[PDB]
């Protein structure tokens, strides 16, 4: 379950 804040900036592109 590592992952979360990363999805972040991938929804921006």
């Amino acid at each position: 379950i590592l992952a979360w804040k990363w999805a972040w900036w991938a929804w921006r592109r």
